[PDB]
């Protein structure tokens, strides 16, 4: 049904613009995943948590 989507803002996903402009608190680190400061260059991608 509803299958239409604008520039999603990275970080904070959001129809509007990019990793750029957005740093809402919100934001995660990695982003593979969604977590937090961790990042793909250290993502533990599902471990024991
Ligand atoms: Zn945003
Ligand atoms: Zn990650």
């Amino acid at each position: 049904a509803q299958q239409r989507k604008v520039i999603r803002c990275w970080n904070c996903g959001k129809e509007g613009h990019s990793a750029r402009q957005c740093r809402a608190p919100r934001r995660q680190g990695c982003w593979k995943c969604g977590k937090t400061g961790h990042v793909m260059a250290k993502c533990p991608e599902r471990q024991a948590g």
